[PDB]
């Protein structure tokens, strides 16, 4: 029985005040962090802000936590609610809110009772989270699937001084063996990646960006690609490191078109680029670079464009912004098949049996699903146990520095150990990883 | 009981393999990480790494795990040591080692033991960590002590490009009333730093270093010191937060001179400076600057140098490199007049006791101790509850970005609020927080 419901401020890893929630029960108090992204989509379930500019720069979360103690807590405890039914656990917090978009309690406030409700069921049940997320979403668990981690190892766009305009460049380890290998690929080709970027950009660009890639000053994509197969050769991995991409395209998206030299300020509007167009410059790319995942290549809301892409797209198409973990706007994606990926972020819809929901929808649909990370992350590792609870095969949860990035990958590792042969790496088959 | 002593590989904040301790009792499993130095003191105990350059770039830690797994754990275990004593744990542990630098089983396989025993042992007593590590070192408890955080937010020296050869560059709110509002502020000061730096240097010099801090190509100390100062005062906590800095003069020095152009190859000898020159460059930067501490200010070895500042210094000056969290170097250190605050650093030494005797002796001799993490940390957060009980009043963690820092950071926020009016911040009264 919870006894107890409680929150408090706690920094992310971006130094910005974030909620975390503690839950008690007769096993003991189980507490969950919520992450926070940073150009946050514009259907994302609210997450609230103080706005008082003269504490956090305004980012305070005084009143979500207040929220969690005022409101949520009294209510759930008095309604001796069972953890173990998620769904439960859930309607009762969407309704307690009573918001489309959860902006009375705000987002915030309410997924770290729902994460935490998780925890204290696993230990209730006597099993590793992981495992309670496998039956709440009811995955196969013979055997489990350990995901391809996609590390982002170079940033580009509004995180980044050059031109470039694309924003994540990660890498993937699909030819590894199990996780454990992938990994330490992954370490490797980063750290190669690194020397490299400080001897011909200097040491300042070896300094790393919110997700622990480097930023050094790149004028364009061939460029930041070329220096990733150049590290990857290097670290002595070619054949077994695949690319991935976040565009973030709804960043340079104005007047309906793109504008790939947004950060400049005169930038020639006669160089902006229609849907078509764009997806043009894509398709050069993905033929002369190893690219299996492309994530949010056109708008949050231009669907036209992602349909028109995808009809030739050829690899794996990730919806972040487009679809906000949101099984309604997820199923438009479906229908106009726009995409065949789910990038799944928890806070974005604001509770875990809505982000299940997500997940197996997506699957539904021969979807596949890349559990993710948040620009702002702390050393919470819900999502290590999520990915592999959701059998996805695939995961975004930072480059293989940063501990908040670190504290998922070592978390998988731990979770691979305990598995032993009961489980698989999704490697090569990580767009399907859930069907393996 | 301990019925299990296992270890693992993980990866620490910069992606480089560290060792994992796990022991287990009829209490559970207790876990705890070793963190790891970049340029560590010539006389640190040896952290032993494999040296394969195929793997992890040299860095793996196979051989430390397997003398925890395949020497340590069995002869522990057989053993039947009680984990509440810690000496009698860490007697163990140094006598299986057998040699006087740990260079027989690792440093980094011997510290994980010992401080998940520590771990085990306050669950054993059904206590908060940091009150188990109160009772070890015999510190009073009534009332406790937070510490003022000394946050390294901008980088220098082998940490960044331009000339600045000083090293670390951290802000204290000793002006902060408790250690919410001095973390507060601290994150304020950090952004709006990040803001100006990103306008004066671009984007790029927005990017962190390995503990946090921004790292823009610096030219010199008024340089960097100017642009903190700047930063307090925008954030309108001027006169609240002062400025420590660790100016890790082993890394420039050359036989008996400083040269604080060490990054340039062509460096002028002609300009480099000697310990008094060197001192004097120190006590313009102690009059123009609110700098409350300095660390290694010289050599690791370079005793006289020491001792000639020491006489005049007037700030707190800490030991580092040159005391290595030795009790026998501390006693050198003492007796050579050479500086008045230990940075403790358990991996340096190696065992809780050590590191607790350490302390001791450093407030026996009036010294304060400012407890103090890697640059390559993990999501460890042992010394949040380490400097609590020991009492001292001042920690250094990280900058308050990258949640290898942040986790520790938000580790004493839990302690302060668990605590309540049963403990106090030290404030300006940092260096001698044990006495309040
Ligand atoms: O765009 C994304 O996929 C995420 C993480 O990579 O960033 P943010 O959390 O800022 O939305
Ligand atoms: O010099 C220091 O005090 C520490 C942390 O600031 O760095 P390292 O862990 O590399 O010794
Ligand atoms: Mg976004
Ligand atoms: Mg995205
Ligand atoms: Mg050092
Ligand atoms: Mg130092």
């Amino acid at each position: 029985a919870v006894s107890k419901v409680y929150a408090r401020s706690v920094y992310d890893s971006r130094g910005n005040p974030t909620v975390e929630v503690e839950l008690t029960t007769e096993k003991g108090v189980f507490r969950s962090i919520v992450p926070s992204g940073a150009s946050t989509g514009v259907h994302e379930a609210l997450e609230m802000r103080d706005g008082d500019k003269s504490k956090w720069m305004g980012k305070g979360v005084l009143h979500a936590v207040k929220n969690v103690n005022d409101v949520i807590a009294p209510a759930f405890v008095k309604a001796n609610i069972d953890v173990k039914d998620q769904k439960a656990v859930d309607d009762f917090l969407i309704s307690l809110d009573g918001t489309a978009n959860k902006s009375k309690l705000g987002a915030n406030a309410i997924l770290g009772v729902s994460l935490a409700a998780s925890r204290a069921a696993a230990a209730e049940k006597n099993v590793p989270l992981y495992k309670h997320l496998a039956d709440l979403s009811k995955s196969k668990t013979s055997p489990y699937v350990l995901p391809v981690p996609f590390l982002n190892v170079l940033n580009g766009g509004s995180h980044a001084g050059g031109a470039l305009a694309l924003q994540q460049f990660m890498i993937a380890p699909t030819g590894a063996k199990t996780f454990a290998e992938a990994l330490r690929i992954g370490s490797e080709v980063y750290h190669n990646l690194k020397s490299l970027t400080k001897k011909r950009y200097g040491a300042s660009a070896g300094n790393v960006g919110d997700e622990g890639g480097v930023a050094p000053n790149i004028q364009t994509a061939e460029e930041a690609l070329d220096l990733i197969v150049d590290a990857i050769k290097a670290a002595g991995h070619d054949g077994k490191v695949k690319i991935g991409l976040d565009c973030a395209s709804s960043e340079f998206f104005k007047d309906g078109k793109y504008d790939l030299d947004f950060k400049n300020p005169n930038s020639d509007k006669s160089k902006w680029l229609t849907g078509p167009q764009l997806a043009d410059l894509y398709h050069s790319l993905m033929k002369r670079y190893p690219i299996v995942s492309i994530e949010d290549p056109f708008a949050e809301d231009d669907w036209e464009a992602w349909s028109h892409f995808f009809k030739t797209a050829g690899i794996q198409i990730v919806a972040d912004d487009l679809t906000v973990t949101n099984p309604k706007r997820i199923a438009t994606a479906i229908e106009k098949k726009a995409a065949d990926a789910l990038l799944l972020k928890v806070n974005q819809i604001g509770t875990l049996s809505e982000s299940i929901k997500a997940a197996q929808d997506s699957f539904a649909a021969g979807w596949g699903v890349m559990v993710s990370h948040r620009s702002g992350e702390t050393e919470d590792t819900f999502i290590a146990d999520l990915v592999v609870g959701l059998r996805t095969g695939q995961i975004k949860t930072g480059a293989p520095a940063r501990s908040e990035r670190l504290a998922k990958l070592n978390q998988l590792l731990r979770i691979e150990e305990e598995l032993g042969d009961n489980a698989v790496f999704a490697g090569e088959n990580f767009h399907h990883g859930d069907k393996l």
